[PDB]
């Protein structure tokens, strides 16, 4: 299943479709894009 926020990420797609993946910190955050 998907990962919610804070949930380890490689790619966006291991995040849920209500989030991002942020390289950054490597997990799932509400968004992926940097705004």
């Amino acid at each position: 299943d998907c990962r919610y926020m804070f949930g380890d990420c490689e790619k966006d797609e291991d995040c849920c479709k209500h989030l991002g993946c942020k390289r950054k910190m490597k997990y799932c955050a509400w968004d992926f894009t940097f705004t």
